[PDB]
């Protein structure tokens, strides 16, 4: 498990184009014709679709679980799977209001068909909160970028483990 403190590190590597993953783009990569070139720092993990909001979760849940857990299917899928001990399925309630690293999952509305998945960056308020997330543009171009969120759409929130 990680501690807080090397969650935060990861967070922060990831939005800069440094984190240490394999799964980081060096040199910007294309291979799809239907999706932009990939910028240095964007993430594929699965090698189809350029860079998409599943392949940063794919990327993160190998390094928290050092590399034991490898996610499988679309970002809705992933409230129908578990990562393993000390992972936990939150139901978003009017009253719920996430933690740093925590993963983000939407499935409802316009994000119904693949649904969409992000990591809290800030945890924000029962109004808003910050994500750090791939492909919310849907050209599966960009590195992980962070975005105010207003909860339209979010279902689900996984708590991940937390090294004390
Ligand atoms: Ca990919
Ligand atoms: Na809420
Ligand atoms: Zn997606």
């Amino acid at each position: 498990a990680k501690t807080q403190a090397e969650i935060n590190k990861r967070l922060d590597a990831y939005a800069k184009g440094t984190v240490d993953s394999p799964y980081r783009v060096k040199k910007a990569t294309s291979y799809d014709p239907s999706f932009g070139v990939m910028e240095a720092g964007a993430i594929d993990a699965d090698g189809y679709y350029h860079a998409q909001c599943q392949d940063l979760i794919t990327d993160y849940v190998l390094w928290l679980t050092d590399n034991k857990v490898r996610t499988w299917g679309n970002a809705k899928d992933q409230i129908k799977q578990s990562y393993g001990t000390g992972f936990k399925i939150h139901e978003n309630k009017p009253s719920t209001v996430p933690k740093k690293g925590w993963i983000a999952v939407f499935t409802s509305g316009s994000y119904e068909q693949w649904g969409h998945i992000g990591i809290v960056y800030d945890g924000g308020n029962t109004s808003t909160f910050t994500i750090l997330e791939q492909n919310w543009n849907g050209y599966a171009n960009k590195k992980p970028t962070k975005r105010v969120d207003n909860y339209y759409g979010l279902t689900h929130f996984i708590e991940i483990p937390v090294k004390a």
